[PDB]
């Protein structure tokens, strides 16, 4: 509850699962998400996994959507079998923004 005023966001170290729920009776709608590694700073791991900090995946997008799109709550597998390999022998993560509607109206 108690929203940020700024659309809702989710990120999780690489390996771990990710959970994503909407308030209420709305359900998430996946707006923008990324699997990979742009910042150094997230999921403090070993320094050379942590070195690369360009590192994307578009497709990671459609994989959430798919997944928590039209659902009051999701959980996926920020990694494994669940996304693809961007870039190896680098410690990567996802981030998902999205927003959680009413599933009708009001
Ligand atoms: C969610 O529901 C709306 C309305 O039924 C539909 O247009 C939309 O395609 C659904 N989400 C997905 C990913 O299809």
């Amino acid at each position: 509850g108690l929203p940020f005023g700024l659309m809702r966001r989710e990120l999780a170290c690489e390996g771990y699962p990710i959970e994503l729920r909407c308030p209420g009776s709305d359900v998430i709608m996946v707006e923008n998400a990324n699997y990979g590694r742009t910042d150094d700073k997230i999921c403090d791991a070993d320094p050379f996994q942590m070195e690369n900090v360009q590192c994307y995946l578009p497709d990671a997008f459609k994989i959430m959507s798919q997944r928590c799109n039209n659902r009051t709550q999701c959980v996926v597998v920020a990694g494994s079998d669940a996304f693809p390999d961007p870039c190896p022998g680098t410690y990567k993560y996802l981030e998902v923004q999205y927003d959680c509607v009413p599933y009708k109206v009001e």
